[PDB]
């Protein structure tokens, strides 16, 4: 197809449709698609932000190509090499909040990985372990077990929805709630197409599974993989896995994601906390708690308009377009039974442990005026436990998406610093976040994930995608608290398209010293600035800083 | 469009297509237009030499193209630059005199940036200053003014005429005739296309307008300015501002010009100076008039032919083809009731105040036998004082244009170098100038504008375009003359395209070393030479002295 | 000399000493100093900061080399050329507030151009300018004037001591005030020596003056210049001018200042306004004023303990170390019959005329309770008033150096950034200022200087340079100033060694669109990195920003 809204950069009409039509005889016109609609989240798009903040059209695609296999992005990347033209991989294009499917520079070809390269790749269970594709989803993975009859045997980790790529989420750094919530950390032999076109495994995956018969001649994608690939991560040497999580040094076509056996006794749990400033104490409550193994899953402690707003829009708790005032929360908590602020977790294994676990954890709580403490069952048929009880024990469910409906053309954005395990550390994070809320004229709403020693402090912006007053507030709001947070020692740990550059600047101790390691690495691997310029803030040398930074 | 008269060095006819085409899908065809017509001042051609002594199509454009916005100015330079097409950027196209719009290289896409750049941008009344696009006309300024009634606040500084671009002057370090006179002095806040593409705003432009809700996700271009901007022209560091007076150094999309406040209190005046010799003793008594400031706008002192030629083409004065006479000069000027020289100035401010110094004008220049006083009052209605009087004020006119009509087919030609505020010198330059044009066989007409320590002789050369015997008088008169006042020591200030390189060759001490230097600072700014190549003789290493020197 | 305290970046032991002892065999041991003391203002250091905020030896130079003439100058630059040693120039090296004379990169060769490049080149009447070298303090110039009795024909501009080089200053965009007070502006034609070696000589400085035989065969520095090489500064062609001040594009051996007539009349004055807050109406009754030209010098608007510390230090007013409180700053503004912000002014012209100005100014000035106008006559003899008389006249004086003085080892810093000529804005600059200053812990003290239509605000730092705890502290002040001007709008003219880099960041629009393009320059004229690398934040390529920015 002939002529896109949007070319990328010193490419000419001539040049994309030799491309085009070069692409589409590898992967077919079925395959390819031409931007000559923001969907929604079990529909998303591939060609744009669909939460956008900047204009809609901003960061645009100039076609969408989607390989039929790892050949076919081998093919591609050669093709993007020739022409010069920017690739912005995708699994799956679930990140709104985040950017969505877009591209960093518009006029790139977004390649959608999850169409055809879809397969649950094995289930291994006495390695406690699994091999996916880009495309396969939480859900999928979910049913794959089921099918089965793998769930008695092992569980997955999944996020706050159940649409997410394993992989995709996984090399972004995201987090999940049961034991396995570091999604990062749980991986072990991840297969690389490079900017080069080669073809790479990590770790344990450089160790060639040994000839036989029934493997001879198989394309390198294909072959299987040596025992010890998804069991062991280091391999030998320079440990290189790390380069591949949030950044352009290629593109990942397989994962292997660890897998937490059934651990034979499993309950969630809803502990409320009445005032808002319980915060404090509840956070010093968690820091031994967290430490000390007694709290076992990520748990997570919710303001109160998140649980309200996945339960009912704002129209339904007012007609007020003002942020709610302090009353007002007390008086919607009171209304859903909820608190000002809610911890939810979960106690994993044998009676026995559990009771022990649990008593201790409802002790220390105890030390807080009010505190109720509320299994799934003591709760509502829509409460939140129920629908977190799914999830922390790895059944991905959908039912948090409505929080995103709190106003008219709901579209979230995430704000996420990190904090300290710390009442202090924490009441200074949401006090500043929540100044900068209200002089934007908009209700605060997060939740805190506990990791080990740290807090991803979720602020969840929610906007009107066609207000222009407002996503102007957002841009506004968004890089003040980018300054404001990076001001009092704290820096976000992942974000959207139009927020890179300006976080990538917040790391610059000693002159930038890491964004300029970053580029070398990436000039070296990528000599053309083929794969996805921009990601992080890490520009390959032909991409004028002047030019391209937001 | 398909096939130019010229094109530009080593480039293809098809190259120039594509390039073309693109361009079009950019700006529109509404805005492209190729030359496959002199036009006048009150609506300038845009191809060419409207005042050519050269063939009329030997500085002639391949295409004129003209920006909607900045960003098409971006886009144009890339395509500028993957096809090493030369751009001769224009604001008005209203130097005639000094080439009009042509090109220096035959065969470049003239940049129109005047029609659709065109916004009068701010009035600041506190700062008095203000920030104008290519586009605003003088004329057009002063009627923004009137629009607004800010008349009675601030007033402008003009040229001769009216047409001309506020900032395509202001650029050629243009003179005008109040206190604010000094054109290029007056400014404050450039904004600049580079040869690369980047937009840059000089001095305090440098300094960005603090984050606001009301002007996120701005293109560069239309963000506002910070406070200072356009009150202090110096900012910090390197005071890069002048590399873009005269020079091939980018293209100015902005500029801030300071505006005179109301002085409270005006008047025109005009002494006349008898005999042709008087120039020397008046010269003297301006000396320490205007650098003791009792001469506080640009007083010009007018040769008798250049007032003459005001009211009347020579045809009314004499049929006399060769040069008038001495004795006709003195029957002429006795006719208008002018003298052989004939000084214009103006006292601006309070009476007390200006009563002070007009009383010591007066008695200065009493000192000349025969001198004479008026004011406009005083003079027949026709009087070239009323026309100045209006000037001298900040209101634009065009009854000026008419001296170019002395003879049929009248173009004008300046030779401009400049001279001591002194009579010896005055005679001296007068004395060489006179010279040549008898040997020409052309009427000398021209004007000294007063500058503080220096005087600015503008010789005015009116010549018949349709005469190829005189158009090559004019070429032998004009370079005769750069070798005489060169050889007195004394250098134009500004030229014509066809004199560019013999009025560089003539600022050659230490070897050249100026124009050397400036080469260095071309060639790194434009590795592809595609921003006028020549201007000022400053050449990119592409263009070979041998072959493109005139 | 053998071994150095600090060498120069990549250079090694042996090639430093073979490069001194190349430099000894042209200059000779007597001008060339090797480092292996502070001094004060009138017998200045030269090799390092006497105002030090950083450690003493910091900013240190790994050598002293003093040119004999011109010639000197190429074969040192030759040499560093050779051998890839960094150049820093000074004329006087009395910039202490702004590193004094000490190298932006410590090792560095500090080029003391002054001891040797001495002469008053030429006081031309009839033009009112002058032609200077490095070495020519305001004192000398002065001097040269009485000596030949010209100061009753011409008069200098100086800026509060005496001792600086009009040249030197000249080249750091300096303020003076009377009407010539804008020193950069008032230039015309300056010899350069750039990187290369080469000798340039702007505007019509390229204009050769013609042969004679008095000066056949003349080296290049010593030819005489042609008549308009200090009349007019423009020229032809591109204005580079600019591009050396404040910059590390070449050495500066000569330039012409223009000289301000005697304007035949004089008076000085000063106008006390009581309240703290009279400031704000005071600017506003200003703007007109100055806008108008009832404000002919640059008149200064001075706090009470700047003016306190003329006359003594703090110790002599208050025995307390915090700074003095609201109420003690009217008891000593009461005190010394001054009030808490006092302007300055200076009337220049026949009497008729500052007799109209002055009833004006007087008029204007009387709108705010309590003022009162007071002439030199009318004040004590030890009085500020009569200090600025000989320094708003020309006369330069040191009797202002006693400020820096206010606390034990007195060294001053300026933090000045640059405010619109409005009470409000004022203001706001002043309340900003001043609450970091009480932060700190440092009285505040400074001097607004009035612009035609912005104003310098030189905050004057005072503080101990033997207190590691205070030393701290001014390095905390002066970033925190810097970020929030910044924050609102304004940025610094110029600023101290170790303050530019942050203040070169601070005038980032267009993602340091502005930086960028001098970086492309200075590489083009410097392939070696060898003049003054840092001047500005301007750092060639071979001085890695992650090793060098501060
Ligand atoms: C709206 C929202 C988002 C969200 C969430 C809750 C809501 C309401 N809860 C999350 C949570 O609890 N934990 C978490 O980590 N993320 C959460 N999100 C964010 C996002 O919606 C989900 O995380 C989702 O899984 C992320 O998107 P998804 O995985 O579907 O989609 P993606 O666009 O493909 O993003 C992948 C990005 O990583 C790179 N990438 C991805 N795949 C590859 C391959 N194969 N090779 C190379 N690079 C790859 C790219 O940077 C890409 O943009
Ligand atoms: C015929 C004539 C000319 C004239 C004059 C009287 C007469 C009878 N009186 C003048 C006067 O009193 N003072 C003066 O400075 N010039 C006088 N002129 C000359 C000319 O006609 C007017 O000065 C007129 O304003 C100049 O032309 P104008 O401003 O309209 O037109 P221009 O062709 O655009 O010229 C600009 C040139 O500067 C560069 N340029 C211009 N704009 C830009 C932008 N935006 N960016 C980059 N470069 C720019 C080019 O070099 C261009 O050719
Ligand atoms: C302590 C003080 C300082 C001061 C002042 C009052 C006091 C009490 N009042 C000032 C004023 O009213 N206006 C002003 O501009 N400055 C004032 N100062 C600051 C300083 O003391 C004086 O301004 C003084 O004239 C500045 O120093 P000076 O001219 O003597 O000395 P310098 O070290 O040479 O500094 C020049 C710097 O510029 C570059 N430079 C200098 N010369 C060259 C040459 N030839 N070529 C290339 N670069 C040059 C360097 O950056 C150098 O460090
Ligand atoms: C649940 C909400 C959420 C959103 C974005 C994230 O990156 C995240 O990780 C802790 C959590
Ligand atoms: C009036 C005539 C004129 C023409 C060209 C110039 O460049 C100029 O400036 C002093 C004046
Ligand atoms: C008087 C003080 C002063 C100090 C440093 C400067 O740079 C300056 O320039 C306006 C003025």
């Amino acid at each position: 197809a002939f002529r896109p809204l949007t070319l990328p950069p010193k490419l000419s009409l001539s040049d994309f449709n030799e491309f085009i039509q070069d692409i589409i005889r590898i992967v077919g016109s079925e395959n390819v698609e031409v931007i000559s609609v923001d969907g929604s989240y079990m529909k998303p798009t591939h060609t744009h932000d669909p939460h956008h903040v900047m204009d809609q059209d901003y960061f645009l695609a100039s076609a969408i190509v989607a390989p039929r296999n790892v050949a076919d992005v081998q093919s591609i990347v050669g093709l993007a090499n020739k022409f010069s033209f920017p690739l912005w991989p995708i699994s799956i294009g679930r990140n709104s909040g985040y950017g969505g499917a877009a591209p960093r520079v518009s006029g790139s070809v977004v390649l959608d990985m999850g169409k055809n390269m879809n397969r649950v790749l094995e289930v291994n269970v006495e390695g406690a372990y699994c091999v996916v594709e880009p495309g396969v989803t939480y859900h999928d993975l979910h049913n794959y077990l089921e099918a089965n009859n793998l769930r008695d045997k092992l569980w997955l980790d999944v996020p706050s929805l159940g649409g997410g790529s394993v992989l995709g989420n996984a090399v972004e750094r995201g987090v999940g709630y049961t034991p396995y919530g570091d999604h990062w950390m749980m991986h072990s032999g991840m297969e690389v197409v490079l900017a080069n076109g080669e073809l790479l495994r990590t770790g344990m995956g450089a160790l060639p599974d040994p000839k036989r018969p029934e493997t001879m001649g198989l394309k390198p994608e294909d072959q299987p993989w040596s025992k010890i690939a998804h069991l062991f991560p280091y391999g030998f040497g320079p440990y290189i896995d790390g380069l591949f999580s949030q950044s352009n040094m290629g593109i990942v076509t397989k994962i292997g994601i660890w897998l937490m056996p059934n651990p034979g006794g499993y309950q969630s749990y809803l502990i409320t906390l009445p005032k808002d400033g319980d915060l404090k104490q509840a956070v010093d409550i968690i820091r031994p708690l967290r430490l000390g193994m007694a709290l076992q899953n990520v748990p997570t402690i919710r303001h109160i308009l998140l649980d309200a707003a996945v339960l009912g829009d704002k129209r339904s708790y007012s007609s007020r377009t003002e942020p709610l005032s302090d009353e007002e929360l007390d008086k919607i908590a009171k209304q859903l039974n909820l608190g000002r602020w809610n911890f939810y977790g979960a106690l994993y294994g044998p009676e026995p442990i559990r009771r022990v676990l649990w008593e201790t954890i409802k002790d220390a709580f105890s030390a807080i005026p009010g505190v109720k403490f509320y299994f799934p069952e003591d709760t509502p048929e829509n409460s939140v436990l129920r629908v977190r009880d799914k999830t922390m024990q790895g059944i991905p469910t959908y039912d948090e998406l409505k929080w995103i409906d709190w106003l008219p053309n709901g579209a979230h954005l995430f704000f996420s610093p990190i904090a300290k395990v710390s009442g202090e550390d924490a009441m200074m994070q949401y006090a500043v976040t929540k100044k900068r809320c209200q002089e934007a004229g908009l209700d605060f709403i997060g939740t805190f994930t506990v990791g080990m020693r740290e807090m991803h402090h979720i602020v969840c912006i929610v906007f009107n995608k066609k207000d222009l007053i407002q996503k102007r507030k957002v841009q506004w709001l968004m890089r003040t608290l980018i300054d404001d947070c990076a001001a009092n020692g704290w820096g976000e740990y992942r974000t959207h398209l139009a927020f890179m550059d300006q976080i990538m600047e917040t790391y610059n101790w000693n002159n930038s010293s890491f964004l300029r390691f970053n580029e070398v690495l990436k000039n070296a691997v990528d000599p053309n600035g083929i794969i996805a310029p921009g990601k992080s803030g890490v520009w390959p040398s032909q991409y004028s800083h002047v030019t391209w930074k937001l």
